[PDB]
Order: C-alpha cells, then structure tokens, then sequence
C-alpha cells in the first residue's frame, strides 16, 4: 500500500530535516548548546509515532502531481512539509501532554515529565512550531505555494489551539459537569482540536503543492476531510472502551479521566434520569470497580449498537461525500485515506 | 513626545483589535466560549505594561512614510502591527512566568496563578502568538509587505525562543554553577532573548511596512537595534540591584533568582578564588542577610563603577553605530529610541 512503502523513504528523511534544523549552528556557533538541545527536542518527539498525517501529504502529492513534476527536488519538499505536519503534531502533544499532566506518550514517559525537563517542555514545544516555519523556508521559499502554506499552518495552529481552549472549557481538571457535554459541543471540539490538522491540512499541504490553490476545491476536500475526521475520533472514543487492546495497542482511560467522548455523549442523550446519576457519581474515577460500572451503562444503554449504526449511516455520508466533492481531485486522494481510517 | 502623544491612540485601538480577533464567532457560534476565553486572555496579559515596543511601530512608521501616505488605513494598519509586536510580547511573558515560577508581572498575578488557569495558560500563550497571524491576515494580506511581516514575526519568535533556550539552560532551576555565566553567554542570551523581539522587530516592521524591504537596510538597522538592546539589558540588570525602586518601579531579585545578569559576569571577571566562593555560597539564595552580602562583594569589586564606565563606552558606540548605519534612513528613527532608553 501507498503508506507502508513511503515510510521508510519519509523517516530516513527525518536525520536531513534535524541536520538542516541544526544547520544555522555553523554560522552562529554562539547558538550552539541551544541548538543541542533543539536537535534532541525533535530526536524525542518527532520519532515514535506511526507518521500517518506527514505520510498523507506525501501520498496525496504523488496522487495530484503528473509524474514529469515530482522530480527529486518536488519529493524533497513533499517529505519535508510532511514532516512539518508531523512538527505541529508534536508541538500539539507536547503542550498537551503538560497541560493534562500526561505520564506517558505511546509508552515513553512524556517529554516534560524526562528528569530535567519539566515546564521547560513550554519552550521546547515553541521550538518545534518555530520548525515548521523554518523548514517552509529552507524548502520552500521559492515556490509559489510558499505563503499559501505559511498560512495553512498558521490557520491549522490556530484552529487546533481553539480545539483546545473548548476541550479545557468543556472537561475541567477538578471539575465533573455532564451537562456541557453535548452532541454539539463534541462535534466542535473535534472538528477544531483534531479534525483540521489531521486531515484537512495534510491533503490541504498537498493540494497547494499541486497548484491547486482553489478556494471552492479546498473547500469541498475540508467538506469531505472534517467528515473523515469526526468519524476517527468518534471511532478512537469507542476503542478506547470497547475495542481490544491487543488490536489498538492503547488501553483506554476516557472513563477515569473525565472525557468528553463520543460514549459519554451518547449515554448522556439516552440515560434516564437515574442513570444520568449512576454515570454522575462514577464518571472521572481511577477505580476499576467504578471503570466497570460506567462500561456496563453504556453496553446496557446499547453504545456499542449505536456505534454499530453510526458506522454503517457514516460509512455511506463519506461515500456521498466522496462522490459529490472529491471532483477534479482522483477519488483514490480521499479512497485512500478513508480506507486506512474507517476499519 | 513622539510616544506620551501616540500612547492613547494606540491604546484605544486594542478594542478594535479585541472586537476584530472575537468576530469569528459570528460565523462559527460553537467555537463562541473559547473566543470568550481568548479574549479574557487578551484583556488580561496584552494589557498593563508600558506599550514601547508596539509604539515604536507607529513612531517608526510616521517617520519613514511620506505624510501624504498615511491615510486612515495605513495607520490602522501601524498601529495593529505595534499591537501584533504587544502580542507576541504577552505570549513570551505568559510563556516564561510558567516556566520560571514567577507569582507576579508588573504588580498583579501572574496569568497561570489565576484561580482556574493554572497549566490551560500554555494554551492560552499559543493562542496569543496565534492572534499575531490573524491580524496580520485581517489587516495587511493585501499590503506587499504582507509575507514580509509573517516571516519577520516567525523570525523574532524562534530567536526569542533559542533565546530561552539558551538561558534555560545556563541558569536551571535548583542548578547554581557560574562557570557557565561568561560575558559570550550573557552577550547571546540577550541578543536572541531580548534584542531581537525588543528592538529588531519593532523598526523592522515599520521598514517594511515603509517598503524599505533591502536586506542591507534591515541588516544596518539590525546592526544598531540589537546594540541598543544589549545596552538595555545591561542597564536593566544595573538598575534591578543597584537602581531605585522608586524611580525603576521594581525591587531586584536578579540574585535571588540566579540570574545571568551583567552584573555577576562582570563580578565574576574580577573576583579572586575567594571572592568567586563568597558569591559561589551566596548567589540564589533568598535570605535578606545574603542578597546584602552579594551586592557588598560588587561594590567591593567597583561594578557600578564598570557599569558607568560601560554606559560611556555604550554611548559613543550607538552614536558611531547611529552615523555609520542609519542612512538612507532619518537618524531620527534611532536617535528618539535611544533616548527613551538610555537614560
Ligand atoms: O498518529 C498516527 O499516525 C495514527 C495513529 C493511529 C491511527 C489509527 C488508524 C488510522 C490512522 C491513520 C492512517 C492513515 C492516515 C491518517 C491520517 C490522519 C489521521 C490518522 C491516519 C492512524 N494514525
Ligand atoms: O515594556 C515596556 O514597554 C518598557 C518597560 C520599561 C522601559 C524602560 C526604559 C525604556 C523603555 C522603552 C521605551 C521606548 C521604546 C522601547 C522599545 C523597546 C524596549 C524598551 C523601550 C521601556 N519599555
């Protein structure tokens, strides 16, 4: 497939992208010790993740750009914008990370919580922001797509940063109100938090990269992406609970940790009076015996059914999607895509 | 004075500014409770501090447009550029009272220390940087200097970041080792810090909102502003200890905090072994009896004595700087800066 060949050809560009970062240590030797400490804020953050929005621009470029037109310096600029997706990512979690008091990240002990780190990480997450900004220029100064990408990311930042500020807004540390909890309030909080930056900005970065520098055309591919994004994140809060771990490699802690998830909205819009005070006095606690309870509402007030029909109704609403907006881009940009997201 | 005149002006802008950044929420409701917050955040920490930097926009802006260019528009557009310089000064300021654990900022609580904030503030900082961007798109998109100021902006953001780096690293938090404090790390840490974002940007963007967009013009201009904010730096640490809190509007803790202050790299380019061991068992302590004790060792040692030595030797140099590279730009631009800062 698209993703499982490029990976290697993205990653292995990854050691050009920190050398070129700490490239300006030559001329200003004074930086150095700074610039050190930048290179392993990339090596620790960047690295452990499964690249898959840096590796959709890179599949989305080969999928909009004619053959004659991805010439090596083309693919060198592609790898790199790819990576700068996946440098506003690890800004995004680093930030995040610290601000929910994180303790691990895809199994490794989360940046600031590294002996030495600490709020420091405020800092090292700016860093990694001020990256993708470096790389556009280093790469892509020259183009005329330069300013139209400077601005995608900005916006992306922008619009994830809003995500956030609705995220904290809606599930307060110290702070169990289910009555901010609602189908509208997650469909925001998704589209700002998650959606934008996940999927309409690495097909967006391609799409611009291809000259297709459209207003209407980015417009139908962000109808057909949101969509594709709502979904993912309504899909990653039902395997949180109900998928397996062994298939997800997470173990899910949506229930102790007071989030506002797909499952809770669900249960909350269905929930009879006595069971919106079942879930009340159980939702937001460590305890397994508790964790247990709030699983046992949910498959009583039959999510998992729910899920079952929202896929189904899903499934068909990105196929509408797909047929009605895709059009001048080739299908197989958003096919491809959703085939790797929807199961 | 070309400044207390314009104060007002500029000040009563920022509620166009505010209702400018809070009218997104006319198209997009959902998002409204996070506008609510971004402009509390706005309010907050844009607000309460002297305004120099964005003013030194709108100063520099009238005295190298023509008259007859400075209709109702481009003003608008100065003063919203002096207020981006005021932005991304909030977001460096909220950024580094979380990192460094600081309880206030020019009298009132720190924004992080607010009851309900706490850690959500590092959202809150990226959020503020974010705001920079949408004025510039709002305000000057269509302007020539548009891409100019983006890049200008990312540029001074990523210095001043190296900058924390660079400090973070030569003064941690329970670390006291002065074999790191030199003249060449103090020296750097002030121009990437502070200089840059203080002194470079603010002229810089009035330049090219000017149109005076050639790099020898920016690197002249450079050349002076960031000897005008080591200059700055240097008479701030003089003034946080040896200075009148009456006449400064603060009391120093420089010592207390471990800082990499002017004042210890020069203590520590003097002090004999003992004298480097009395400051070595002294510095960063924040007993009375032992803050005493540090500034009897630079007096001792005649600092503030180096220090009118070096505000002589400072004078002469902005002045040599001043003549040889102003041109083709009015002295007045440097001369009236320099003015409000030395002395
Ligand atoms: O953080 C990752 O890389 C990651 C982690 C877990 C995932 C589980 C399913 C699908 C994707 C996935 C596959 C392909 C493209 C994608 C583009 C945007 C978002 C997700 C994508 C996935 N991605
Ligand atoms: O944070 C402020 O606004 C502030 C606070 C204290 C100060 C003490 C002396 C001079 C300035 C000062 C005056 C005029 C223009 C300036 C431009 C850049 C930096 C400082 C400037 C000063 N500024």
């Amino acid at each position: 497939d698209v993703y499982a060949q490029e990976k290697q050809d993205f990653v292995q560009h990854f050691s050009q992208i920190v050398r070129v970062l700490t490239e300006d240590e030559m001329g200003h030797p004074e930086i150095g010790d700074a610039i050190a400490r930048l290179k392993e804020v990339l090596e620790y953050n960047a690295i452990g993740g499964k690249y898959n929005r840096g590796l959709t621009v890179v599949v989305a470029f080969r999928e909009l750009v004619e053959p004659r037109k991805q010439d090596a310096d083309s693919l060198q600029r592609a790898w790199t914008v790819g990576w700068c997706v996946e440098l506003l990512q690890a800004f995004f979690l680093v930030a995040d990370d610290i601000m929910d008091s994180s303790l691990t990240r895809r199994g490794q002990i989360c940046w600031y919580q590294k002996p030495g780190v600490g709020l420091d990480a405020i800092n090292d997450a700016n860093l990694l922001e001020a990256c993708i900004y470096r790389l556009l220029k280093l790469y892509c100064r020259e183009q005329p797509y330069y300013l139209n990408l400077i601005e995608l990311f900005l916006q992306s930042s922008y619009q994830t940063e809003i995500g956030q500020t609705l995220d904290l807004l809606t599930a307060p540390q110290g702070n169990v109100d289910l009555v901010r909890f609602t189908e509208k309030r997650y469909k925001s909080i998704v589209k700002y938090k998650t959606a934008f930056y996940s999927f309409y900005l690495p097909i967006a970065a391609a799409m611009y990269m291809a000259g297709i520098d459209g207003e209407k055309e980015h417009a139908n591919a962000k109808k057909i992406l949101l969509e594709m994004g709502e979904f993912f994140q309504i899909q990653d809060d039902y395997l949180d609970l109900f998928g397996d771990p062994s298939v997800t490699g997470k173990i899910g802690t949506d229930i102790q940790d007071n989030k506002c998830s797909w499952l809770v909205v669900q249960c909350l819009q269905r929930a009879t009076p006595e069971q919106y005070q079942i879930l009340k006095e159980n939702y937001g606690q460590k305890e397994a015996e508790k964790v247990a309870r709030v699983k046992a509402l949910y498959e009583e007030l039959d999510l998992p059914a729910v899920f079952l029909q929202y896929e189904e109704d899903s499934y068909s609403h990105i196929m509408a999607l797909i047929e009605q907006y895709a059009a001048p881009l080739p299908p197989a940009v958003f096919l491809g895509l959703a085939r790797k997201i929807y199961k």
